[PDB]
């Protein structure tokens, strides 16, 4: 109240959103970003909060400004991250979620979503290969990884929950040198310390070497630490590599270790009958992290933690020593499953898109991203100046743009240094033009290279031809 | 293609406006649509399938999901520490979701990096600080864990690398009335729950400084290292406010990090009239404050504020050959401040509402909630069958409904056990009828915890809810 005013405000806001954020925001005819230096953007935004409010017209103008100067992450030429694109059904679900404004904490205040989340989690477990189990959604896959670490410690040393880490021996966990940095950040957060993380060599394709895993386990034991968890990666953030899960599982079983699979990125490939062999062996995991907000475009945040456990380990680990006077089955309440209290609804946006697309529609999208990745690799191999870092296993395509001044100069002593300066210059230019955005980074001894990501559901070959031609134009003088 | 997307989303928004926003804030509609779980399971037809569905089937699912969800903006929704729908905050939420980015780098969120900075700058200003640091968190429970982690790292930075076995045993202190995230957090961080020393609270639900200082001296005598005190400004059950100036005096004498869990009560800082409740907060090292509670910003909107200006936050949470020579000043990026990687934008919804209302409009709302709390107290005291648990100092009003069968029977030896059965029955009846939702809490006999927070609340709703408890409890 006033409801007329409320409806008119929201419809007028929503009109700006549809026109400026959704239509213009996903159009190749518009810019991916409107670069402004920080200090200049602050002036343009006029951010200082004040005692006096503003008019309806001033507010709507501010809505336009925020949109105008924001990055268009649904644009066909946005390649900067491991998510890209705007699924309309997911967005409808997001909008519904934000209007209902509840906490996913008890059946009492979130009955539709408590049941919806169970069912989504059940289907995700099925695609992993489990007909039973547990799990919960988390605010980001980094938190999912920490849940797994905490559960592994609890399962082996449940006295830790009450007595803390001084009642325990030193603990060691194991992960690939290509691991997401949430493993070490989590270890530090959980009190283990980053030193508890034993890094395992990866092979030329970026995949953990099971033989170096075993060596590392034995060495950690000889040094007086107690191995308790192995974390493999099914889809590394840079190369997009997939650890060999059946062989890592073998090492875990021989040593009695908890087997966690960080599939935040690659787990969505389980919807593709064609490409899900990349995760063969994942059904042997004790836990799996999986982020549908990446490859499936569900929207941040959409991160699930799946468990094979069927013994209420999740509630026993995180539940409060304190629901015995209610009129419904309290097993439906999920507060004891998490360290949060309030928790956003993150299942609707995925569930609604999934209902609209079908399993077939999402499989088709994944298969179309793998097919477009093949087109990008072919164009890179047929064009002068483009050099692949390694053959892609996923939708990460890593490559250099070799500018004319360096072609043939590989044997020169400063070739890797000179080449490392190319991507940063191209990034600045494409960003300041607004034509596209592509992530780049160095890697081991490798000079700065681009990491292209083929994921946007509306991507087309014409966009790959455009990005390659745009790099040639932007790097001609380098 | 674009015409079908616009058509779809406009169709969906029509339903959202009709069912969620207009019906969901109408006193004539129910607050919840109770269904036994198994009936709702079957009604919803949740099972995911190979084939997709038509636009028509999808729009039906949108209306169904809204129909059966609780209307947390309804005037008679009192179940939580949040209630109501601010349309500007909602407008900000809807923009955020359509821009779908990560509050991570200026490069992919240039507007929101600068926006969060200003918002946090203002929040610190209301705490009483003209400098500092901070970040937004996915819930106040995590805000509290950050504070625990920061205090640990600030005293024992070797912990980040070597972990807790390289440290002495550690002790933190909170009130008996504190939020359970303190104890879940301690376990999560490897401290163990035994590290949390519970301090007695007084008759009004407030930490007793004398018992805090005692527990601190004891922990030392047992060989532990006291390192943190966590106070609460606005407890979840009684809405008490710990005496922050006296607690600060204690932390100061023993060199302890002083954290104020103001998730609930922090918003009172916007009120010149009522902010005295948080006197002494300016002396804290850290403050948790949830605008999604009393300011109605939308879940999640939970700030962690630090007086620190030395990048303690980045040293604590930061991830540590050829140089990635980004072309702008990466000091602007906030990825190292948090243990997440991806992070939602949560500042727009708050900022847009603040621009619309001004600090003056938000202060108006807070003062109006306090005044309506006085009204509710008055009506409880003037009505037969209602007994206040204690005098409220915030917007939480804790009270029993004594049904006719127990009026006068206080001295019976089993009066309490019979009184404690009343609220669970009234709760079941009000949920299944759908006219209102009020939480009750065991803490003596199960009492109700009313919460006066919804911005559209009026006297008529307080009259209604008292009348409704009488109706629902006349046969008890
Ligand atoms: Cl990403
Ligand atoms: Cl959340
Ligand atoms: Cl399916
Ligand atoms: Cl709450
Ligand atoms: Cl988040
Ligand atoms: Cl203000
Ligand atoms: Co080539
Ligand atoms: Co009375």
């Amino acid at each position: 109240g006033d409801p007329v005013a409320v409806e008119a405000l929201l419809q007028d806001v929503f009109g700006i959103v549809v026109d400026e954020a959704i239509l213009k925001g996903t159009s190749a005819s518009e810019k991916v970003c409107e670069w402004k230096e920080p200090e200049e953007l602050k002036q343009l935004l006029d951010l200082e909060l004040q005692s006096q409010g503003e008019s309806r017209e001033q507010i709507l103008e501010r809505c336009r400004t925020v949109i105008h100067y924001s990055v268009k992450t649904g644009h066909p030429r946005f390649f900067n991250q491991l998510f890209s694109g705007l699924d309309p059904h997911a967005l409808a679900g997001r909008i519904i979620t934000e209007s209902l404004n509840t906490s996913q904490y008890t059946y009492e205040i979130a009955p539709v979503f408590v049941l919806m989340e169970e069912e989504v989690l059940k289907k995700l477990r099925a695609l992993v290969g489990w007909n039973s189990g547990d799990g919960v959604f988390c605010p980001g896959g980094s938190i999912s990884n920490m849940y797994a670490m905490n559960l592994a410690r609890f399962q082996r040393y449940p006295d830790c929950k009450q007595r803390g880490l001084r009642a325990l021996p030193p603990l060691a966990l194991f992960t690939s040198k290509e691991c997401h940095y949430s493993i070490t950040k989590g270890a530090a957060f959980l009190g283990l310390g980053t030193d508890s993380v034993r890094v395992v060599k990866a092979d030329e394709r970026g995949r953990m070497i099971p033989e170096d895993l075993e060596r590392q386990i034995i060495l950690a034991e000889a040094e007086g630490s107690v191995p308790f968890l192995v974390s493999a990666t099914s889809g590394t953030t840079v190369l997009g590599a997939f650890d060999p899960l059946d062989a890592i599982a073998d090492v875990c079983q021989r040593h009695g270790l908890w087997f966690h699979v960080d599939a935040a990125w690659g787990g969505s490939v389980l919807l593709s009958r064609t490409h899900r062999h990349l995760l063969d062996g994942i059904q042997r995991a004790d836990s799996v992290a999986w982020n549908p907000h990446k490859l499936l475009a569900a929207g941040l945040q959409c991160s699930a933690l799946l468990l094979r456990d069927t013994s209420n380990l999740l509630k026993r680990c995180h539940g409060s020593q304190a629901q015995q006077d209610k009129f419904y089955d309290v097993a439906l309440d999920t507060g004891d499953k998490v360290v949060q209290c309030g928790r956003r609804v993150d299942c609707l946006k995925l569930w609604l898109m999934w209902k609209a697309q079908g399993g077939q529609g999402l499989e088709r999208r994944i298969d179309q991203a793998f097919a477009l990745t093949r087109y990008l690799v072919e164009e890179i191999k047929k064009r002068e100046g483009f050099e692949l870092v390694m053959e892609p296993e996923f939708v990460n395509v890593c490559f250099w743009f070799v500018p004319p001044s360096l072609r043939g100069k590989k044997e020169s002593p400063d070739y890797s240094q000179r080449l490392s300066q190319v991507a940063p210059v191209l990034k600045e230019r494409m960003v300041k033009k607004g034509t596209m955005m592509i992530g780049y980074q160095p890697h081991g001894t490798r000079a700065n290279f681009f990491r292209m990501v083929v994921a946007n559901p509306i991507l087309a070959q014409a966009d790959i031809d455009f990005l390659l031609g745009e790099l040639e134009l932007l790097g001609q003088d380098l």
